[PDB]
C-alpha cells in the first residue's frame, strides 16, 4: 500500500519554514495535544502524501526554541500517537566532521545513529548508553537523488567535550546533532519507518568556531536543505514503503 | 481540597521493589500505555491515598533497565496524561558529593534541580540547556521527617567529565543523578505538583570504593530509600497540597 502520510520532526522551526514556504502549509490551529504544550503543527497536502511537520515550539518560559532530546522525544512520542504517520522524518541542520569528507552545506541521510554523550561505565548498560540504532533503508532515494550518506552521533550539548570527540569517534559519526538518536529511539518503539537527513552548518574539526559558523549558515544551508527535503517528498510522493 | 492520587517514577524497579511489597501494590496488567511500550505499574492503596508506581522497565533490546532522560521524561508525561496524579514523586538512588557534606546512605530532599550536561554555548540557549527549576515546596515534610535537603544535577551519563564536574559546581549541586532533571520538567508543563527525592549510594568526590557503593549500599541504601518514603507517604497521606 501506497505511504500516505508523512510526519517531519523539527527542533527548530526556522528550519523548516522554507519547505513550509514553498508547500504552502498551513499551521494547524486545534492541534491534536495536550493544551498545555507549546508544539506547533504545520499540515498540507502535497500530491498524493499528507505532509505534517511537527515542531517543539518554543520554551514557554524562555522563548526559546527547545532543542534537545527530551523535547524532540515527547513530540516524536505524541505525533506517532496522533496523527499516525506512514513515515516519520527527523530533518535540521547539524555539524560536519571534515575529517570524515563534510563539507559546509553538504545534506546527508543517516544511516545509523547513535548517542556520544550517555556514557554509561557498566557491562550492558554502556551499549544502552550509546543505544545505536540503524535508519529506513532508503537506497532509491540515496541513489536517484545522489545524496551523501553517513552515520550521525547525537548529544545534549552544542559544544564537545574530550569525551564527546572519543564517542562520536567511536560511533564513526560524520554528522553531528542534537536530536536524532532520540528521535528514532521513539518511532523504533512504535516500529514506525524513520529516516533522518541532515544539512551541515559547522564543521566541527575545523579552524572556524562552532558557534559563528553556524549562524552565518544557518539560511544558506537551511535554504539548501529546504531545496533538498522538497525534491525527498517529490521522489516519495506515490511510492510504497518498499519503493524507496 | 486533599491529595487523592500519587504517582510515583522510578528509572530502576529494583528501587522500588521494597516499597513495593511493604505496601502491597498490584502490578496493573492492562496498564493504560500503548501496547507497545515496556513500562510496568504498581497500583495500590495506602490510607486515604492510590499510589501508583511507575517504572520504564527493561529495554526490549538490551533487556536492562531503561535509564536515563529519554525514558523518565516519556513515562513522566504519560503517566500525567493517563492516570492524572495530584502529586508526581521522583525517586531513587544517586551521586553525592561528600565536599557538600553527603554522606552514604543519605536522603535528601532536592529543592532546585538542573541540567549539567547539556552545554550550549549560546546566548540564552545556555540558560535553557541547564533549565533550572524549582520543585514543589515541602517544608512540613522536611521538618517534620527532618530530612537533608539539596540540590540536584541531572546527566545522562553515570560517570563523570571534567566538563560535568565544572557544570554539577555551578549548579552547586549535592546530589547527581540521571532523570530526575527531565522528569521535573514535563510536569512542568502541566504545572502538576512535584518531589524528587534521593538516596546517596555513591560519593563522586570519593575513591569509588569496591564492590560496595556500586552493589552493596545499592542495597543498604535502596533499603533506607525506601523505609523514608514510606513515612513520607504516610505524612502526605490526610493533607492537601499546602498542608506539606
Ligand atoms: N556543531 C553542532 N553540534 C550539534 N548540533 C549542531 N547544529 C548545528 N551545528 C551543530
Ligand atoms: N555516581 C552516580 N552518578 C549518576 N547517577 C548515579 N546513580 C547512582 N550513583 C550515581
Amino acid at each position: 500500500r501506497p505511504i500516505s502520510t508523512i510526519v517531519f520532526i523539527v527542533a527548530m522551526q526556522k528550519e523548516a519554514q522554507p519547505l513550509i514556504n514553498r508547500l504552502r502549509l498551513v499551521e494547524e490551529v486545534n492541534t491534536p495535544f495536550p493544551k498545555e504544550v507549546t508544539w506547533i503543527m504545520f499540515k498540507g497536502m502535497y500530491k498524493d502524501l499528507n505532509i505534517n511537520i511537527v515542531c517543539p515550539g518554543k520554551d514557554s518560559t524562555l522563548g526559546v526554541e527547545s532543542v534537545g532530546t527530551v523535547p524532540a522525544s515527547l513530540v516524536t512520542y505524541a505525533s506517532i500517537l496522533a496523527i499516525q504517520p506512514d513515515l516519520i522524518i527527523n530533518a535540521g541542520t547539524a555539524g560536519g566532521f571534515k575529517a570524515k569528507g563534510a563539507c559546509i552545506s553538504d545534506v546527508y541521510v543517516v544511516s545509523t545513529v547513535a548517542f556520544h554523550d550517555r556514557r554509561i561505565p557498566v557491562p550492558v548498560l554502556d551499549i544502552y548508553g550509546v543505544g545505536m540504532r540503524n535508519t529506513f533503508p532508503t537506497p532509491n532515494l540515496i541513489k536517484e537523488l545522489n545524496l551523501k550518506v553517513g552515520r550521525l552521533s547525537t548529544g545534549d550539548s552544542m559544544d564537545m567535550s574530550p569525551h564527546d570527540e572519543e564517542s562520536i569517534t567511536a560511533n564513526d559519526a560524520t554528522v553531528k546533532d542534537m536530536e536524532g538518536a532520540a528521535v528514532a529511539y521513539v518511532a523504533d518503539i512504535f516500529k514506525v519507518p524513520t529516516i533522518l537527513i541532515k544539512g551541515v552548518t559547522d564543521i566541527v574539526d575545523g579552524n572556524r568556531p562552532t558557534s559563528e559558523e553556524f549562524l552565518e549558515n544557518l539560511a544558506a544551508v537551511t535554504a539548501k536543505l529546504d531545496e533538498s527535503l522538497t525534491k525527498v517528498i517529490d521522489f516519495i510522493s506515490g511510492k510504497c514503503l518498499s519503493d524507496l
